[PDB]
Parts: structure tokens; C-alpha cells; sequence
């Protein structure tokens, strides 16, 4: 299933303990807690505001799937604590949505929130998540290698097709691999050469 | 056409355009969109030649005569902070946007080669001749985007070459 | 997987006021960057990135990475850090403390004054660079001799040989990838040689 | 009918009026006049010297045709006053050629002349026309690209032959092609590869 | 901060009697000036500056200046010198040894006898004056025309041509090796051009 | 101040009988001189110096000199040696072991036999001597002529030839690897020429 490093979920005060804030910290995970949403427009005719809720941005180190994260926070708070967990694809925009200031929330006239009420937890630094510095690129590259080995990918088109089909399972996009393999084309040639010989074995 | 321009004169009316600039002890002018240099040079003169800039960094330092052309015949190195900067101009700004559009344009060139199975640089060039504008692309600007990425290019064309023979 | 050089980040908000002195207690050589409080940020609304420190950490023997995780969280406070990465080029990471790497400087980023670097326990940058290059040079020479002995025709055969016998020669897949990066032209020569030699 | 702004042509004292300098200034266009070329050895047999002549560096105000200027000077200076009106591609080499100090002129050990005999008209300043070497290498390259495409040049010998025959039309010599493509051989390989396959179509 | 050519001063007053031999011990080639005992001294007073030597020192591979200073300090004493300076033009520094560089002559400095230069460990200046950019491209262009003229398909054919007719064009095998190093991509294009041209 | 190459004296009078074996205990490579039993002494009337050995000691990493002295004091006795000297040219000291160094020959010191050198812990002099770039450039030019002379079609054929005849031309596998590193494009041109030349 879909595997990513960045996830999000919602919390409602009525159905989680008062101490929820610190129990979130027990996990040792970077998290951004949005300002409480008590002024959101309700789709229910006859109602003014949606139930007050928090948005939570959740960062694992090793890429993990969606159910994993749903499972531990459900265990952490109670089984009546949550429903589903979203996989976040542009965390920079989801961070902005916490204040309804993302390019789509400001676009649909959603209630804006105060960015000072954002509480960051466990050294949440948004900038390290949108940049993917050298150490991350090396791990991503080694992944691409194992993919070319496993599925005997003979050229970059075969690789591209495979990423289109199964990219998210390993946290990969085409524009991502372009960045990762940039300046490594000679290495890329050796792998494709090897794959090529392996497929006439 | 380009976004970075230079010209030379022998203060407030320049701000009237509300367009980023950097005036030396030579004047450097940044358009808001890619625009033709003849156009720009009609506009200043009615206000009060012009050469399109292909690299900003070197001309920023030429406002001091301090880059490789300068070190080649070093003379009369000019002041640093004595520069009039209007309409929020800074150098970090524009070089990092240069980078991002480079990779931008590179990625779309990749998708083109995949989509239409372009086997070599001639087939790519031809496609630019006919359909270039729909993707914001010209021959000279694809040349500048793929310079320094020819090994990447060869990888792509090898792919297309062998996929074409699957059929 | 065991390595010698490591790094991690520290933020002022998450560490006690005596973190520098508590760090030197552990008796390991370390390089600490100047506070990066003027790192220009990509997020369009926070001007500068979170002010932080980079710490260069070198164990004496090749050691586990989570080991390093364990000790610093213990000594500084568990809200202090989360992950320890492992350095492959100390040359650039040492300069990166100051945004004086060629690669980061090529992407600009703010420069800091290297006098604001604090070294702990006689951190000798020249010694770890020189031992890195001659250790990696030998790993390469080892890879060469394996390609000769077993006439390995391409990089897939080499990878397979590593999986089967990597531990015997102190070699992992990810470790050969670092050794042969920037030597692919040499690799091509070796595989070409093996290929023709296997057609004899 | 090719239109450009920079021109050069010959002037013959024999066939121009005494006040010719003052007459040229009236056109109000910047001009550089070479020292009188009276010691150029001539390839015509038996005469040993070329007819004494001046080279004129001509900068029009806006793009204009070559015959346009021919007419302007014929009606100004005389019926046989000038010859070989020519469009200039690099103004700096022509200014150096005025004293036979183009590297291409000294490479043939053409007679060198005194730069102090250069006459400037309407405040011609050479620095106003010099181009940075980086960008000239870029446009010269784009030119070479265009030739390889147009004439389907499959390899560097075919390109060298084309330069031998038609180089001047594009302001190109063998050695300058060598400078331009230095450090771009990977690009060159891509072009010749393209031309090669295209000629098997 | 690494270079190969260095220079520094030595004064007989503050160096051992067998200093010349101790210098040779280091195994690096070096050129030693004639004793500078007659330099007009800008203090006036004593007319001449205290007698001193200039040493031109060539490291085997690039090193720091402090490398060299430390080495001479260990070999000769802490008192023997204060700084080793980095030389950018070996030829001028060699001519300065006798006050015959253009700038020594421009200041009317006392000239010394070139035979009093002491050479150590096969120091030969002609070995370090190399690779003029202007000349390396002209030789290159010559190599190009030879590959065109005689349709030389590969580097063996070129080398054979040099062996037989090199003298005509001022070319030797090793000098071509210098000229084409770092232009091998260009070389390939040329040989491909020749190769296809010989199948016409 | 820390160095890798050291030397010191040992006097039989002041050292244990099993001193040679005790030196092997350290796991450091060492070169021991033939006993200098016939060195002419500047003492009026004594003829010869006290019989002594010179020991060339190769420290594992950069180390301080006093560290090495103390460690020899613990191993052999506190009276075993007095000071440890830093070696600056490892080759020159090794020749000094037999007074076959240029400074020994210049001072006419008694020559000793090279077979009486005792090597310890796989001491090989050729692993410590360093070559200059002019010497590395000629080694490359040498590899070129070998590829020409014996029409070596690939790098395996080249290595095989080095295995068989490397010493004749001052070449080892690993020293070939250093010499051709960063010249793999030139290498491919050479092998192509040899390849096409063998199909002729
Ligand atoms: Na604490």
C-alpha cells in the first residue's frame, strides 16, 4: 500500500482526553497542531459551525504506511479518538491549511486562523521537510538501485513507467527521481547496462 | 525574449514603472514577465540600445568590474553598497528563480520525450519548431536548459530508441 | 551497518543552556556550527528557517548509528533531537557547518564566519579526511581485485557477489555505491575488461 | 536582402574628394577609419601591392540593408569611391583588422599598421560594441547547432568541411569552432548522433 | 590553501653549519640562491642587509605553506625561519634568486652570479615551467589538422604518425599526451569522424 | 606536534636480550639497523662508538613523539632510550640504516650490509615513499607505451602484464590505479586503439 513519510489526521476535544496534548508528545514525533477550528462553515443546512477540531501534522523517519500511524495514535488516545489518516503529498501546503492559508483554503474563502496558535512539538522544523537534503538523496538513490535490480529495469523509460505505477509505495515521483539521479547518469548507465545483460540471460 | 536587461545612461521616474532595478555607480532592469528588449527600450526612452542579460550574477559584479571578464582586464573596480535599488530588487531572488525554471523546463522536456518517444535531439528540435510555444519552449532555450545535462539526455534517447522498437 | 562519522541537528528551544559543556563530557571529538539564525527559508512566510545548530560527531571505531541516537538524547534531554544521520563526506559536511561546501555554496545559502565554529576534544578535520580517502581508496582497490578474480561482467554480478559474500570483505551494497560513485568511468573499464575476458 | 546594423567597406583615395572626412561626419553615424592600407601585398601578379585603400567601420542607427548604405555613400563621395560593402558579424575583430591585428590577420602575418592613424567619426567608441566571450561562445554554438541541423552534418569531419567551404558566411573558422565546442563534446555527440540516424531515414 | 612551489629565507647566522646537506635530506628538489650579502639596505646605515639565502622549494604534491614551515623548523631549528611564502611564477622566483626577474631589475637590485645558485635533488626549472594555455590550444589545433589531413582513425595511428613525422610539427608522444589530457571527448569525436570517413 | 615516521637509538648495553621480540609485540612496522659496531667516534682515544641500532618506527596514525618514547620506555625499560626523533624523509632514514644515505656518504660514515636490516610487522619501504607529480606523469606515459608496445586491449590485459612485469617499470596494481584515476577517458581511447589494432 501507499507509503509516505508525512501524514495528517484530525482530533476533536469532545472525544479525546484533556491531557491529549502531552500524550501526543509521548510518541517522540515531530508534529504541528493547528489552531482549534471552532469557526468552520458547516455543510449541514441549519448549522453554523462544524464541530471544533484540530489538524495534526505527523512526521515519521522511516517511511511507514497509513494504517500504522492510525494504529499507534488510536492506541494512544482511545479507540473513539480518530477515524482515518491522510497521507500528505505537499506538506508545505498542508502546513498552510492548518491556518486555512494554503493556496486552496484562501481560494475558497475559508475561515483564516492565527498562526501563533500553531503549537510545534518535538523539534518540528517545517523547512527540513520540503528540502530533502543530500543524506535523503543518497537514501533515495540506493532505493532506485534496488528497484532496477529487483525488476531488471533495462532503461530509464522502464524505470519511469514503474514509478508511474508504483511510485508512492516507495515514496517516489518522476520529478523526484530526476532530482535524485541528476549528476549520477554514469552510475545510471552501469545499472541499465547490467539490467540489459541480465535480461538476455 | 528575456526577463533580465541591461542599459546605460550618461531616480523617481524609474520607480514609476514599479519594476525591479539595480543602478550602478550601467543600469540593470528586471521585467515582471519574459518580454522583448526592443519593447523595454521603447518604454524607458518615452520615460526620460538595450541588451538582454543571459546571466545576472556576472553583470551584478560588473557594476564593480569584478568577475572573470573583469579579472581578464581588471580596471576601475567600483563601489559595492553605493547602488540604487528600487522596487525590491535582490540578487538571491533572481538566480534561484533561474535555477527553478531550468529544472522546471528540464522536467517538461523529459515528459515530452516520453510522451512522443523522441529518439534523438533532431526529433526533439523538430517538435519544438512546431509545438514549442504551447510549452513555453524555443530551440535556443532548450539548448540552455540541457547544456550540462547531456548524459541525462543520452539516457532518455536510449530509452526512446529501444521503446520505439518494441512496436 | 557501521560507520565512523555522524551528524545531527540541535535547536536552541530544545536544549539546556549548558548543552555545549554537557556534550564535551562524552569524550568524543566534535565540531559545532555557528547558530544558523539567518538561513534563508523556502516557505514563503517565515523569512528565515528555524535557527539551529549542526553538530559533527566522530566515534573512534565504526559504531551503530542508533547508539549515537541513544547517548545524546540521554545526556541532553529527550526533547533535544530525533535522528542521527551518517556522514559520507566529512570534507563537505565540515564546510557545510559554515555553508562553505562547494555544493551548498553553488546553491548560495548564507555564509557564516568559521571562527564561530566550536571544536570539542581536539577535533582534527585534516585527520578524518585523510583517513577517509585512503580507507575508501582501499575499498576501491578491493573491489577491483574482486572484479578481476571472479570476472564480474557488470554491476549486477558485483551486487550479487556482495550479497553473497559482502561481509567476508567488509562490503555492503550501500557501501560500494559510495565507493564507486564518482568512479563510474573506471567501473566501465573494469566491466569491459571482464566482459571480453569471459569471451576467451 | 539581408539587413544588419554593422558594416564595413573600402574607400579609395584615388576616387574620393579632398574633404571626405567632413562629408562622412554629416551622415551622423559613428565610424572608424583604418590607417591608409598602402603596404598590403597583392596576389595580382606583377603589381606586388594592393591599391591603396581605407577600411571603414560603419554603425547604422537601426537595421538597414547593405545596398542602402552603398547608395548613401556613392551619392556622398563619388561614383567609384567605395567597393565591397560588407555586413560585419564581430565589430571587435574588424576594428582589430583595421590595423591587421585580428589574430586571424596576424596568423597570416599581414602587415601591421599604426593604431594612432585610426580616425574616429561621430564619437565612435569600440567599447560600446564589444561582447562578453561567454555569450559569444553561446551564440556561436547555437549557430553551429543550426548548421548541423540544416545540412545534416553527421560527424565533426563533415562539420569541418562545411566550415572550410562556407565558414565566413557565418563568421566561423576551424580554430574558432574548436574553441566554441571545447567542453561541450557531450552535446556534440548528441547532435552528430541525431544527424546520423536522421540520414538513415 | 595548497600549492607546490614555495620560497623562504635562511640566514647563516641562525642555521646549522651543515644546513645545505640537511636540506637535501628532505628529498624534495630545491634551488638555493647565491648568498645575498650585498642588498642595498633600506635602513641606509649599514648600506647592506644581513646576508641571507633564498630557497625555491618544490613539494612533491600540493601541501600547505605551514607543512613546509613546520618541516624546515624541525629540520633546521625554530629560529631558522618565520614564514614560507607561496610562489605563483616559478620562473620569476628562480630569476629573483640572482635578482634577474623583471621586477628586481626594475628596482636596480644587486645582481648575483647564476653559477652560485645551488641546485638540490635534481631541481631543474625547465621541468616546472609548463602548459601555456595559448600554446596548448595551438598544439591541439595542429593535432586536429593532422587527424583531418591523414584521416587517423584512433590513438594508435596518431601515435605512429608522431613517431615517424613528429619533428616536422614539433611533436613528441609525451607532448601530445600533455596536449590532449582532459580533451578526450574531443579526441573521440575526431576519431569517430575519421573512422566513418575511411568507410566512404 | 604529531608525526607518523620516527626513529631512535637502542644500545645493547641498556636493553633486554629479547628486545627484538618485545618490539614485535607493538604491531607497528619497524626497520632495525645492522649493529653499528664500527662507527668512528669523535672521542679522543676510543676509536669506535658504542654499538647501537637505529630503529625506524612507523606509527599507525599521526602521533606525538613523546608518546612513542614513553611507549618504548614501558616496553624495553626506562633506560632503553632517551629521546625519539621525527623522521621527515622516511626513505633517507632507511638508507641511513646502513650509512648509504647521501648525508652519510657525504660524511664518510662506515657502510653496513643491507641484508642485516631486520624488518618487523611486514615493513616494506616502498609503501612509505611518496612520488611527485612529475614522476606520476611519467608513470602514466610509461603505461601508455606499454599499451602500445604489447597492444593491451583492456584493463585486465594491462593488470596481467603488471602482475608479470610491473617491477621492471616500477609499477604495481595499486600504483597503476592511482596513476590512471581521473584519466579513464584517455584509458578508453588507448584500449580502443589496441582493440582495433589487433583486428588488423
Ligand atoms: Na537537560
Amino acid at each position: 500500500k501507499e507509503k509516505a513519510r508525512y501524514f495528517t489526521f484530525l482530533l476533536y476535544p469532545e472525544s479525546i482526553p484533556s491531557d491529549w496534548e502531552l500524550k501526543l508528545e509521548t510518541l517522540g514525533v515531530p508534529m504541528a497542531i493547528s489552531p482549534l477550528h471552532d469557526k468552520d462553515k458547516s455543510s449541514i443546512k441549519g448549522q453554523k459551525y462544524k464541530k471544533a477540531h484540530y489538524h495534526v501534522l505527523y512526521i515519521a523517519k522511516n517511511p511507514v504506511t497509513a494504517d500504522s500511524v492510525r494504529k499507534k495514535i488510536k492506541l494512544l488516545l482511545g479507540e473513539k479518538s480518530l477515524a482515518m489518516v491522510q497521507v500528505v503529498l505537499n506538506v508545505e501546503n498542508m502546513y498552510l491549511y492548518l491556518t486555512h492559508e494554503s493556496k486552496d483554503a484562501i481560494a475558497k474563502k475559508k475561515h483564516v486562523y492565527d498562526k501563533a496558535d500553531i503549537k510545534l512539538i518535538n523539534n518540528f522544523d517545517i523547512d527540513r521537510y520540503v528540502t530533502l537534503d543530500v543524506e535523503e538523496k543518497t537514501e533515495l538513490f540506493n532505493v532506485v538501485v534496488s528497484l532496477i535490480r529487483a525488476y531488471t529495469l533495462q532503461n530509464i523509460f522502464d524505470l519511469y513507467d514503474f514509478i508511474d505505477e508504483n511510485g508512492e509505495t516507495y515514496g517516489l515521483t518522476i520529478n523526484l527521481v530526476n532530482e535524485v539521479i541528476a549528476g549520477k547518469t554514469g552510475f545510471m548507465k552501469l545499472l541499465f547496462d547490467g539490467a540489459y545483460q541480465r535480461s538476455k540471460r
